[PDB]
C-alpha cells in the first residue's frame, strides 16, 4: 500500500525477463556449474551495477536519449549512442525467436500429452529409450530429440539451410504481428494488469524452484552448480560470458537505461533505487539458476549420464529441463502452458521496450522527414519487417547455429564491453569523476562513495581491457554444443556483426574530427568540451 510506491519502481521492471531465465542458466551450464559465477558476482559487484548506476546518472543528468547525452557529455564520443543504436538493431533480429520457440511450444501443450514425453512418436530416432528405463549404441532423451528433431529439425551445419520450418515461420511472423500491434498502438494495459504481469512470472518461478528441489538427485546438481572449479577459470571465456550475461540482464550498453533514467525527475534518489533492481535482477538469476541445475541433476542421475553431458550446452536449455520437470508434476499440461505463457509475456515485455526504444532513437535522429512528413506508422512496420526477414535466417533447419553466432556476437562478447570502456573512460578520464559527482549531489541529494568512482576509473576499464586481451591471446573459436566446429566463413561474419558496433565509435571520430577546421588541438578542445549538460535543470 504505502510502502508499494517503493514497489512501483520495481514495477517498472529490470528485474526478471528471458536473461534471467533462459540466457543465464544456458551460460552457466556451458561454462561449468561453479566456476561461471565467480567472474559472474565480479562483474556484478564491480562493474554491473557502477554501469547501469553510471547510465542512469547520464540519462536524468542530461535529460536526453541514448545519442544526444553524449551529444552534451562529450561530443566527439558521441558514436557510442550510435553504436548502441546497432547493438539494438541486432538483438533485436534475434532475442524475438526464442519467443517463436517458446510460442510452438504454447502450441504444442494443448494436447491430451506432452508430445516430448515419450519416444512413440515419428520425430523420434531408432535409440531412444525413455528415461524411466534409460538405466535398464548412444540413447537419446525423448525431450532432447523433440527440441532437435521436431522444434528446430537441426541441420547437420550451419552450411546446410536446408527448407524454412513453416511452422516456426508462422510463430515468428505471429509474434512480430503481435509486437507491431503493441507498438504501432501502444497499447499497454497496466492499471491492476501490471501487478498480474509481475507477479506471475515470479509465482510460476517459485513452483518450478520447489518441484527441482524436491526432485530426488538434485544436491549432486547443486553442488554441480554451485562448487567451482579453479583451473576452469583460465579460460577467458568464462570471464567474457559471465561479464556480457551480466551487461545483458542489466540491458546496459544498449543506450535503453540512458532514455529510461531520462524520463526520471532531476531531483530524484536514483542511488537507492539503481541497487534495488540490480541486486533484485541478480537474485532473480541465482535463484532461477537453483531449479534448472537441480533438474539436471534430477536428469542425470534418472539417466545414469553426467551432469555436463545431459542436456544441451548451448541456447535451449531451458527448453530441455524445464519441460522435463513439467513432465514430473501432477497435470503437466496445465504446468507447461502457464510456463511457456510465462514465458511469452517476459519476451513480449522486453521486446516492445527494446523495439519501441530503437524505433524512438531511429525518429530523434532525423524527425524532420521521417515522422514529420511522412507518416511515422511506415516506419513501424518497415523496421520489423527488416528484423523479421533476418529472422527468417533462424527459422531454417540450420538456424540454431545462425542463432547461437548472433547470441555470441550481435549482442554479447566483445562489443558490450567495448562499448562499457568507452562510457566508462569517457565518464572517468574525459568528463570527470568529481565533477558528475557534483552534479549526483544535487540530484540525489548526497555524495556516493568512492566504490562508483573507482569502478568508473579503475575496475571497470581494467576488467574490459584484460577480457579483450586474454580473448585474444587464448582465441577458443565458438563452438555448438562442444561438438560443432562452426567454418572460418561463420566466424568471419560473426567477428563483422561485432564490428558493425564496434566500428561506430571511431567511425563517428573520425567523421567529427574531419567535420572541424582548425589545428588538431583546438578540434579537440572543441569537441571534448560538454555543451551544458544539465541545462534543462
Ligand atoms: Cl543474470
Amino acid at each position: 500500500w504505502s510502502s508499494k510506491i517503493d514497489f512501483v519502481l520495481s514495477v517498472a521492471g529490470g528485474f526478471v525477463g528471458l536473461g534471467n531465465v533462459w540466457r543465464f542458466p544456458y551460460l552457466c551450464y556451458k561454462n561449468g556449474g561453479g566456476a561461471f559465477l565467480i567472474p559472474y558476482f565480479i562483474f556484478l559487484f564491480g562493474s554491473g551495477l557502477p554501469v547501469f548506476f553510471l547510465e542512469i546518472i547520464i540519462g536524468q543528468y542530461t535529460s536526453e536519449g541514448g545519442i544526444t547525452c553524449w551529444e552534451k557529455i562529450c561530443p566527439l564520443f558521441s558514436g557510442i549512442g550510435y553504436a548502441s543504436v546497432v547493438i539494438v538493431s541486432l538483438l533485436n533480429v534475434y532475442y524475438i525467436v526464442i519467443l517463436a520457440w517458446a510460442t510452438y511450444y504454447l502450441f504444442q501443450s494443448f494436447q491430451k500429452e506432452l508430445p516430448w514425453a515419450h519416444c512413440n512418436h515419428s520425430w523420434n530416432t531408432p535409440h531412444c529409450m525413455e528415461d524411466t528405463m534409460r538405466k535398464n549404441t548412444n540413447f537419446t532423451s525423448p525431450v532432447i530429440e523433440f527440441w532437435e528433431r521436431n522444434v528446430l529439425s537441426l541441420s547437420p551445419g550451419i552450411d546446410h539451410p536446408g527448407s524454412l520450418k513453416w511452422d516456426l515461420a508462422l510463430c515468428l511472423l505471429l509474434v512480430w504481428l503481435v509486437c507491431f500491434f503493441c507498438i504501432w498502438k501502444g497499447v499497454r494495459s497496466t492499471g491492476k494488469v501490471v501487478y498480474f504481469t509481475a507477479t506471475f512470472p515470479f509465482a510460476m518461478l517459485l513452483v518450478l524452484l520447489v518441484r527441482g528441489l524436491t526432485l530426488p538427485g538434485a544436491g549432486a546438481g547443486i553442488k554441480f552448480y554451485l562448487y567451482p572449479d579453479i583451473t576452469r577459470l583460465e579460460d577467458p571465456q568464462v570471464w567474457i560470458d559471465a561479464g556480457t550475461q551480466i551487461f545483458f540482464s542489466y540491458a546496459i550498453c544498449l543506450g535503453a537505461m540512458t532514455s529510461l533514467g531520462s524520463y526520471n525527475k532531476y531531483k530524484y534518489n536514483s542511488y537507492r533505487d539503481c541497487m534495488l533492481l540490480g541486486c533484485l535482477n541478480s537474485g532473480t538469476s541465482f535463484v532461477s539458476g537453483f531449479a534448472i541445475f537441480s533438474i539436471l541433476g534430477f536428469m542425470a542421475q534418472e539417466q545414469g549420464v553426467d551432469i555436463a553431458d545431459v542436456a544441451e550446452s548451448g541456447p535451449g536449455l531451458a527448453f530441455i529441463a524445464y519441460p522435463k520437470a513439467v513432465t514430473m508434476m501432477p497435470l503437466p499440461t496445465f504446468w507447461s502452458i502457464l510456463f511457456f505463457i510465462m514465458l511469452l509475456l517476459l519476451g513480449l515485455d522486453s521486446q516492445f521496450v527494446e523495439v519501441e526504444g530503437q524505433i524512438t532513437s531511429l525518429v530523434d535522429l532525423y524527425p524532420s522527414f521521417l515522422r514529420k512528413g511522412y507518416r511515422r506508422e511506415i516506419f513501424i512496420a518497415f523496421v520489423c519487417s527488416i528484423s523479421y526477414l533476418l529472422g527468417l535466417t533462424m527459422v531454417t533447419e540450420g538456424g540454431m547455429y545462425v542463432f547461437q553466432l548472433f547470441d555470441y556476437y550481435a549482442a554479447s562478447g566483445v562489443c558490450l564491453l567495448w562499448v562499457a570502456f568507452f562510457e566508462c573512460f569517457v565518464i572517468a578520464w574525459i568528463y570527470g569523476g568529481d565533477n558528475l559527482y557534483d552534479g549526483i549531489e544535487d540530484m540525489i541529494g548526497y555524495r556516493p562513495g568512492p566504490w562508483m568512482k573507482y569502478s568508473w576509473a579503475v575496475i571497470t576499464p581494467v576488467l574490459c581491457v584484460g577480457c579483450f586481451i586474454f580473448s585474444l591471446v587464448k582465441y577458443v573459436p565458438l563452438t555448438y554444443n562442444k561438438t560443432y566446429v562452426y567454418p572460418n566463413w561463420a566466424i568471419g561474419l560473426g567477428w563483422s556483426l561485432a564490428l558493425s558496433s564496434m566500428l561506430c565509435v571511431p567511425l563517428v571520430i573520425v567523421i567529427r574530427l574531419c567535420q572541424t577546421e582548425g589545428p588538431f588541438l583546438v578540434r579537440v578542445k572543441y569537441l571534448l568540451t560538454p555543451r551544458e549538460p544539465n541545462r534543462w535543470a
